[PDB]
């Protein structure tokens, strides 16, 4: 492998961060000793791996550890544990019982637990019974966040005594996933595949803890051989309200090496922005997670109803919505009013069983005409001549004329009430013929004959005449 190589004891801080209370020491580069506590009450003090570690490679541990000058029955405490989490390289464990491990998720390793914890927390199970006031090593499972002790890997180890640095040796096999610690003499063994539950890659920590009784805790002539984990770029493709729209492009590569993520043509969507990490960079031991928002595409729908007597804008509607959605729109609702105001329907090509907004806009139209009635009023002039006696009793019946009638058409628009009339024309004539009176036996008549009257037009008032009849 490329990304493979051994931390030498010169470049511990390199690879190396001190955390709480070894961060008040310097490594001493004339012994290669970093301090993890002092030999003072509630301490906290650790070294985070910056990398992390492929667990799928074969990495070998070296180094010297003192674990104090005291034992638990003389004040001593609280021992040192090493961390393996697939979490962030700066996440380590809770103190005391749970020795740098208990209270991370994913968490396995080896502790050296130089004080009897009996009484369990939420963070860690009791240490076993088979130990108690006596210093062991042993493996933990602290997946489920509480360290719990593997009562098979307990074996005892030699008290701290005058502050003496013993070897330690951590050896991993990728393969097998099978870890060999071995402290001072005694050695232990594992299967970690149940540990590494899918994850290639696990955050490194070596912690140490004290409390009520307490330790000078350090680390000595550290060599760690392994292969440096790759990083992973996450790169999700969301709406704006979360819910995800596209497969989420998990890369991976060796850190400090370029990183490209790539922005999706969406079908029903148009990119808004990029959230989180750069779109292009370097690879990092932690995870960087670059998000695609997207925004749900809208269709425009327009429907303009048109007085085409006026050549004038009725009324418009517009409709915005998802590309792929229903308006749920109809005309016959708007038309209905204008058919009721007294419009006649022209033509409508907006589509009968509704439309669909689409990324391209949509235009229809509805054209009205403002309705026209034809109507026919007819007029008649009459001449009526009555022939009588003085007493005005009937010498004869009256002479109803050939009736002069009138036609004009009358359009009536029923969006206006507006009335057009065509012109009066004549169906019968504009003369009234002569009318010579009768001749009654023993009368004389005071008009013989009446005269033809001409020039009767639909205004003509009707004609009536009396033909008065006297005896002899
Ligand atoms: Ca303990």
């Amino acid at each position: 492998t490329s990304r493979d190589i051994t931390v030498y004891p010169k470049d511990f801080l390199t690879y190396f961060q001190r955390n709480g209370s070894a961060a008040g020491f310097d490594y001493d580069l004339a012994t290669y000793t970093q301090t993890l506590t002092p030999n003072k009450a509630s301490q906290a003090g650790n070294v985070t791996l910056k990398t992390k570690v492929d667990m799928s490679q074969n990495f070998t541990f070296t180094g010297k550890i003192n674990l104090g000058d005291k034992a638990q029955n003389a004040g001593g405490a609280d021992g040192v544990g090493f961390l393996f989490h697939p979490g962030d390289t700066n996440v380590v464990g809770a103190p005391g019982g749970a020795a740098g491990i208990g209270g991370v998720n994913g968490a396995f390793g080896f502790k050296l637990d130089t004080y009897y914890n009996g009484v369990g927390e939420n963070s860690f199970t009791p240490d076993p019974s088979n130990f108690k006031g006596k210093p062991f090593g042993a493996f933990v499972d602290g997946l489920n966040g509480q360290a719990k002790t593997i009562a098979s890997s307990a074996q005892s180890i030699s008290e701290p005594s005058n502050n003496n640095f013993v070897d330690f040796t951590m050896s991993y096999n990728g393969a097998t996933k099978v870890m060999s610690v071995t402290y001072g003499g005694q050695t232990w063994t594992q299967d970690v595949s149940s540990f590494v539950g899918t994850n290639q890659a696990m955050s490194f920590s070596i912690a140490a803890s004290t409390g009520a009784f307490m330790n000078l805790q350090q680390l000595r002539n550290v060599n760690f051989t392994y292969t440096v984990a790759q990083g992973t770029v996450i790169a999700n493709y969301v709406d704006e309200q979360g819910n995800t729209i596209a497969q989420q492009e998990t890369t991976s590569g060796d850190i400090d090496t370029p990183y490209v993520t790539s922005q999706k043509t969406i079908p029903g969507y148009t990119f808004k922005a990029s959230n989180g990490a750069a779109t292009s960079g370097n690879y990092a031991a932690n995870d960087q997670t670059v998000n695609y928002v997207y925004t749900r595409n809208q269709g425009s729908i327009d429907v303009t109803y048109i007085d085409q007597t006026t050549g004038q804008t009725l009324s418009k509607k517009d409709l915005s919505g998802g590309t792929g959605d229903s308006s749920n729109y109809t005309t016959t609702d708007t038309i209905k009013s204008y058919t009721d105001a007294g419009y006649e329907l022209v033509s409508d090509n907006y589509p009968s069983g509704g439309t669909v907004f689409t990324d391209t806009a949509q235009h229809y139209v509805v054209n009205l005409k403002q309705k026209l009635v034809v109507s026919s009023e007819q007029k008649q002039v009459n001449e009526t001549i009555q022939y009588v006696y003085e007493d005005g009793s009937k010498a004869a019946d009256d002479y109803n004329a050939p009736p002069l009638n009138f036609t004009r058409s009358v359009t009536t628009n029923q969006v206006t009430g507006e009335k057009t009339y065509g012109d009066w024309q004549a169906q019968n004539g504009d003369s009234f013929g002569e009318v010579v009176s009768p001749t009654i036996k023993g009368e004389t008549a005071d008009q013989l004959k009446i005269d033809a009257i001409s020039g009767i037009t639909a205004n003509s008032a009707d004609i009536q005449k009396k033909v008065v009849y006297k005896r002899n």
